[PDB]
């Protein structure tokens, strides 16, 4: 495969429905050694049992709320892989009465810098970690959302922290191309995944798309895998502070009802 | 003047430079009646001077840094102005250390989160605490940078806490354009002010803006006043959600050099 | 008003529903000094009795398609005007077929060697002509639509005239400002005109924005008018190379339905 | 590979410098069977001999300024290949006075219109040609460059051509996904060929472009050529009317200097 001789962390895999579990699965196809996290010991024992399918047994615990929680994680990593590749984030978070109605009268300071911390933050909180790690031709992953670029009912407060995400990507690009580090985002269509369930009105949102998306269909977690193990490889050495849309066409087009 | 019968409240003015003065300054000279919120006890004496130079006596104290401080200046403000037509936000922070050198180093989760706190979260903080306060017809107006579009060297996190402002824009346009009320931003060129000094290198970024911008001059903060003059007034009833670009073009030119 | 002391020049005055009518209105109610252009002996009596109602008895005609009737305009405008500031570029045009459709199937070379070549090439081919007529300090206009930036059904290749006038405006405020001449476009939302009715579900079209424009209305060239007299007055100095977008907001939200 | 079993039209061959050149490569490494096509008899003999070398017999003739010679070529092409996966359209081209000094006295009528019509609306003309003959499945592809987006000196008619022609990938994605058919585009950075000699002063873009691109150098036909096959392959499934930028980084920063 073209991810042959590759070593890449993989975070957010939650359950087989999860965008970083299709990643995953793509970039074993593809030939790469894999490595995984988890949040906490309500979803270890799924991730274990995951990793040993795909040929691993380097599963850590990895809060990324902490940063003593993202350096040891990268200290019991460096103990087997003292230099990787890149890795995969794919995490989001805001607390849930965030994503329901008016978003003036939802947001608050708290569930706003929340969203921004978990979402966009611990993406540069990750690299900074690993920095001295990385081998040259390494490449950085985040998972974004249209919602960064247009306002979208209940999407809310996670537009936001998304819209500081893709702007994280350009600066780290900018920062880390230098020592030979690529960074992107792959801005996914609907998808229906645990966290997405907390979206209000969420399967009325993926109807939608499915009727209106050029290429008249939702896009898989398997479509989002197989672009993101491209954009971890080095077939896309020329790309970085890209985010690439993988939406079926659906940003594109307007008025298609 | 075209802001004839309009009340207006304006943040920011730390001195004759601020982006907020000359905003100010075109307000009144197209009839708008002005409001004015100064930062700290440091500031308050240059404000209430400039105040009564624009026929205003309403100067109140507001850190956006504090919901009870906002709380407090708009219940005051409700004393004399039960309701109003909208206010100005050009404010901005973020901690000296995080505006200089490589940004995966530089930046930090305390820093990161200030920088959004307060250049991001306090344009719908304010909203939501004067809702109920604005006439139909009233227009928001805050104040973004190039930074939040390309990777900027040194500008660092607050090109991430930009990204987040403009996202804030369109949500808010799109949960408050119903009721009548319409939510705008302008990015800035670089203009010479006090907050400016923080940026290391911000007399390179200049001269440079100078050298390559189409009409071969940096704009003034009159320029930025007129715009945001018109932006707040009912002639341009027809815009919500827009980032306009006030730059003299320099944003849509490439390799001018 | 803010427009005291400029001599402008409008094109596409077709009837009182034109775009071009309220930008007229507007201008005229600003102060500024008009002169009209008309495209055929069929039109020649309404623009003559429009011109007169707003002052102006400078009526020349013009067809964009030839190089000699722009040319031959302006020498006649020149025994009037020897030098002016700016114009408004309110033309468009694409045989009919071109407009019904699936759009590879309707497109052909000539349809699309057409629409471009009066769509937009007559905005930089005006400019071409009065070059050296222009005074310091102006600006020209011209209007677009959201179809350059996105995929909308039956506007076809409307929509590839509309994207190719949108870098004009770039490349022709790139190449001007130096001289002292901004140039900018409003990418204005549908308004009911004679032109529109030829594309077709226009008034579907209509319906839609209506309902989900953050607004809540469409844009009325009142709306247009207004913005389009701030963008060739002083009070803009600072934006060149522009595209406003004057729709009530419809193009920055999704998913409204 | 992952293009066994597609088969694959590739245009624009015209030396080992050309991209369509390291296009072809990647295709065939990744098993894909290739077709191409040449200008004219100034170029028949290095396409016949490349091909061989890419184990293809398959040369035809195809000058995409005249319909006949397209209605021809794929009337050839269907004795072969009566169906097949998609082609490769890299084209080019406008009268060299064009590409020097000042756009607006640079650009004529004439020049503007064979300006859009072979780098622009060849790529509809050769998907209409051929449009019965593709599998579902398939994809088409064009080259692009920043000059659609942003206004560069002397690049001048080709930045509206390069315009129209993103504005044409939208359209055309949209008009074909329902029958399964992608269309996408790849934005390069400056890369040494032939046409690129064309370029008043490229070699000074060039070096510029080394000097401030994140990954700090210029991209390589190989580069775009790995992006290219990954996105005519399956592996793209899920991305269609998107215009990839492949420049290492350049076009999202800004001020690197
Ligand atoms: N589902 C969609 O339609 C869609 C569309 C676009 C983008 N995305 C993005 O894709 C990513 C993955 O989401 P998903 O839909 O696969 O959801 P999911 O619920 O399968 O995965 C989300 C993951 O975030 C992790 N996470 C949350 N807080 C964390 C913390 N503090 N520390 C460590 N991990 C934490 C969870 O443990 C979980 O594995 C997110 O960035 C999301 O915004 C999803
Ligand atoms: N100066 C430029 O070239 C430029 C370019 C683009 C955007 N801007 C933006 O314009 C706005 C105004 O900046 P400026 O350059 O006029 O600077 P300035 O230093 O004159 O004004 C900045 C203001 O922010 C206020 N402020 C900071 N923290 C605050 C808090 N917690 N509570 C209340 N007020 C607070 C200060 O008191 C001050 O009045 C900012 O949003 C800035 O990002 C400036
Ligand atoms: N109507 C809308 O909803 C809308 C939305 C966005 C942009 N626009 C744009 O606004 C402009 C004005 O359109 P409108 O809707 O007011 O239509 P309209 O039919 O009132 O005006 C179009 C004008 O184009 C002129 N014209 C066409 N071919 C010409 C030629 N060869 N030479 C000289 N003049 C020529 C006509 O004479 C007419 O005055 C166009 O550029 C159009 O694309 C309209
Ligand atoms: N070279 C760069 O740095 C760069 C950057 C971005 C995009 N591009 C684009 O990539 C494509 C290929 O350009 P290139 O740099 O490889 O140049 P090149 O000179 O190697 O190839 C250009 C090709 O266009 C073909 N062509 C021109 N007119 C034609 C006609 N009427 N019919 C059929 N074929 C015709 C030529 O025969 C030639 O093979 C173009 O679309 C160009 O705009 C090049
Ligand atoms: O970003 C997303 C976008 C979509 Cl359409 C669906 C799910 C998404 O992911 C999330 C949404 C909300 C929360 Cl609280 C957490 C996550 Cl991971
Ligand atoms: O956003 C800005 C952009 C520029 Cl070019 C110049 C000044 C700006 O404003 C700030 C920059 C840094 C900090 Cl700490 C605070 C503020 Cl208000
Ligand atoms: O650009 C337009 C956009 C809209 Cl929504 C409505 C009308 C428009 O203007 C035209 C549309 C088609 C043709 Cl043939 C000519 C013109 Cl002037
Ligand atoms: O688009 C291009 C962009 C760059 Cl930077 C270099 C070469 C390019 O390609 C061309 C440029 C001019 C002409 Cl006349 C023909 C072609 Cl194919």
């Amino acid at each position: 495969g073209f991810l042959s001789g590759k070593r890449i962390l993989v975070t957010g895999v939650a359950s087989k429905l999860s965008i970083a579990y299709g990643i995953a699965q793509a970039m074993h196809r593809e030939g790469a050694e894999l490595a995984f996290t988890y949040q906490n010991d309500k979803l270890k024992g799924r991730v274990e049992e995951f990793a040993a399918q795909l040929g691993s047994d380097i599963v850590l615990q990895c809060d990324v709320a902490e940063d003593a929680s993202i350096d040891t994680m990268f200290a019991e990593l460096g103990k087997v892989w003292p230099k990787f590749d890149g890795f995969v984030h794919s995490i989001g978070f805001a607390p849930g009465d965030q994503l329901d109605g008016d978003y003036v009268n939802a947001v608050t300071r708290e569930g706003f810098k929340i969203a921004h911390d978990i979402s966009s933050y611990s993406f540069v909180a990750m690299a900074k970690a690993c920095r001295s790690m990385l081998n040259p031709g390494s490449a950085l992953l985040t998972l974004s959302y249209l919602g960064a670029e247009r306002a979208i009912p209940n999407y809310n407060v996670m537009g936001l922290a998304k819209a500081s995400l893709e702007a994280n990507v350009r600066y780290m690009a900018n920062a880390m191309g230098p020592e030979g580090v690529r960074v992107n985002a792959i801005s996914a269509g609907p998808i229906r995944t645990l966290a997405a369930s907390g979206i209000k009105d969420f399967r009325k949102m993926l109807a939608h798309c499915e009727a209106v998306t050029p290429i008249r269909r939702t896009v898989t977690i398997e479509d989002v895998g197989n672009s993101a193990a491209f954009l971890c490889s080095d077939l896309s050495a020329g790309i970085s502070g890209e985010v690439v849309h993988v939406d079926g066409g659906f940003s594109i087009a307007a008025m298609n009802e």
